[PDB]
């Protein structure tokens, strides 16, 4: 039994910035009160996570990373009521405390027990359940996915059906639902509607699959990789466009493609230009452009606020604005009643072993998502 | 008759920036097919209108400008249907063409016959009917009402019902409406909400009066003039706060004061650093913040998207999201059976020929609106 016990085991340690994972033991305490000790099966990779290595999203380090995975609980804490031992389940990068002002909105997902805003890098009770080295090491967003066991708060894990398979729900747990969510549910995207989607990398296919999910008629992919073309129109777009090939810029001419402006435009890439150039690029009475993409740390873009004075939205989201712990159960439970695919975001499976082999392949251009198997 | 020939009249032109207007003789011609000659009875003194002259709002110049006003159709040309002879009538600034994309959309108003985006201060055959010195003087968004006579495009009136008070409902032409719809409308302001509104002008009291028939519970104006204050909770606002009282951004006073962030907030002004502040003081998971006030010409704002990525929606509209031909009658309707009031907007009344004390009064922040009665 390991139930009580500090369990010693693999885990990718990041313990500065731009430079490899370290594959090593590490010591995982206990559950605490209201806390869950889970063995991982799958996690994903997904370019958030490699904004941590990068720099361009901010976080405390040494880290445990990884936010995009599945597992089954190995134990739980005291007052635990959401899951048992055995339990498949996704862990919740935006948790769901249900207490806050923002779970109780209808409308509102980004929890105020979040750990994205002010990053702390702990479980909710300012403490760490890892060691390394003997050195505490930083969670991350409450969920600490690339080890072979974690520890989570319980408003940060989501049970779900024991029959998944966790190789391929694992994306419930951030690039599907996010991609998905900020099309169906952020941006509400329309039957018949034209829209343009700036990034084809796993996020941006999935807000693909939501728009065609939505009935538009004309889904734009927007991408400098003409090599993302391909899988673009096999989940649904209708036209992709390369930037580079043009002299005007591509604000123009996907207006000029729209006979004046789309319906819906998405930023799923994290650059402060195209978020200005998909606003710029709806039609400027009715249009809505989402901000999906995570944008470098402290750094303000400049914009003409006549854009929105005509009549533009412009709104962004985090996790494609679901309720984490209601929606994850229900999305894999539509998964498994084939309501969507999530084969087509998947290019590569590797061994956890492999995982600067898997950032390698992401920042090459060469991969969408490759899951890593524990 | 006067039909079919060339009126003389009294107009005010505005021949150079920053300048007084001058009062003098002007020639207007009869309207040509899809035109309206009317004869002006009533028009408000908007911010807008000062910004022609302080050059924060671009229009070519020699210009006749006025946009919210109601009058009597003196003359229609060649194809008119919508309006007759002694009709009384609204110009829309904003026109209703119904046939293009946006006037066809549901939720769009900004058509695409307006002269707002770019503006040729013409009418839609890109020619003047007004003529100074024998020289041709611009229109104004189509509109042009600082005059005893204009001419403007079927697409550019409303008739309205025969027994309305034209020296009151001139303000449906553009401050009251404008006001009233970016919160019913436009933010959509919920029952027992939180809002924010800066700028306690003409228009900001309207989008309070819009608050409050929504039913929001607190409703707190922001003016740096205290003077203020009085009107604006006279009409529905339940707290007034003046920046220069703090000595923290009114963005952290405002979060302090709503627990975390407001429902709606609105920018009432025409300033980029309260466009951004009024963002940052909507709570920042389900917070809407609408711009209504006019930027200065050509410049950018700068912002840090992560206020739209954790889920804030940030728009602007245009005359408060109403189709203009629609919704001016049936708002004069409204007006006429007590729905709303509009003598709370009206603080001074004086004859056309004192247009520049009319000016005068409102850059002092002596007045909310001035009516003028040719
Ligand atoms: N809001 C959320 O909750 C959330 C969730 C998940 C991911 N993210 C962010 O979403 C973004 C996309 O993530 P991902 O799909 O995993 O990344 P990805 O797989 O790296 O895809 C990004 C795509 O953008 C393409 N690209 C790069 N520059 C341009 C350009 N100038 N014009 C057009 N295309 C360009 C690039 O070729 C690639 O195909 C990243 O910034 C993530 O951090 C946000
Ligand atoms: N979007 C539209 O369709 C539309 C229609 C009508 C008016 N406008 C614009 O709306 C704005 C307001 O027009 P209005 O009500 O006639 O103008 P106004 O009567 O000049 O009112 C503006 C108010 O802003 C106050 N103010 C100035 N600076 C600040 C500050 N830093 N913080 C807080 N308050 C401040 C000022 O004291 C005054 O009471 C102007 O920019 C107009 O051009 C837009
Ligand atoms: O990919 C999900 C995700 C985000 F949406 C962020 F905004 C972010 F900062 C982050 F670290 C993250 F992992
Ligand atoms: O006040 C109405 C009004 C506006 F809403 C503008 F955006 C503008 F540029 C303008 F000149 C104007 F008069
Ligand atoms: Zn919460
Ligand atoms: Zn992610
Ligand atoms: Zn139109
Ligand atoms: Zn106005």
């Amino acid at each position: 039994s390991t139930a009580g016990k500090v369990i010693k085991c693999k885990a990718a340690v990041l313990w500065e910035e731009k430079k490899p994972f370290s594959i090593e033991e590490v010591e995982v305490a206990p559950p605490k009160a209201h806390e869950v000790r889970i063995k991982m099966v799958a996690t994903g990779i997904c370019r958030s996570d490699d904004h941590v290595v990068s720099g361009t999203f901010v976080t405390p380090l040494p880290v445990i990373a990884g936010h995009e995975a599945a597992g089954i609980v190995e134990s739980i804490g005291e007052g635990v009521t959401t899951v048992r031992p055995g339990d498949k389940v996704i862990p919740l990068f935006t948790p769901q405390c249900g207490k806050c002002r923002v779970c109780k909105h209808p409308e509102g997902n980004f929890c105020l027990k979040n750990d994205l805003s002010m990053p702390r890098g702990t479980m909710q009770d300012g403490t760490s359940r890892f060691t390394c080295r003997g050195k505490p090491i930083h969670h991350f967003l409450g969920t600490s996915t690339f080890s072979q066991y974690t520890v989570v708060d319980e408003i940060s894990v989501a049970k779900i059906d024991a029959a998944s398979p966790l190789e391929k729900v694992c994306l419930i747990g951030c690039g599907f639902s996010t991609g998905y969510g900020s099309a169906v549910k952020v941006a509400k995207v329309t039957q018949g509607s034209t829209c343009a989607v700036f990034g084809l990398g796993g996020v941006g296919l999935s807000v693909i699959m939501g728009c065609k999910a939505a009935g538009a008629a004309r889904i734009i992919g927007v991408d400098i990789n003409k090599d993302k073309f391909a899988k673009a129109k096999e989940v649904g777009a209708t036209e992709c466009v390369n930037p580079q090939d043009y002299k005007k810029p591509i604000q123009e001419v996907l207006t000029e493609m729209s006979n004046g402006g789309v319906d819906f435009s998405f930023e799923v890439i994290g650059r402060l230009d195209t978020m200005v150039t998909a606003l710029s690029c709806c039609q400027e009475a009715y249009g809505v452009s989402v901000i999906v993409g995570v944008p470098p740390d402290s750094q303000n873009l400049s914009m003409n606020p006549m854009l929105l004075l005509s009549g533009r939205t412009w709104k962004g989201a985090i996790f494609g604005g679901f309720k984490s712990k209601d929606s994850v159960p229900k999305l894999v439970a539509d998964f498994m009643a084939k309501k969507f695919a999530l084969d087509p975001l998947i290019t590569h499976v590797l061994p956890f072993e492999k995982i600067n082999e898997g950032f390698d392949l992401l920042r090459s251009g060469e991969s969408i998502r490759t899951i890593l198997t524990f």
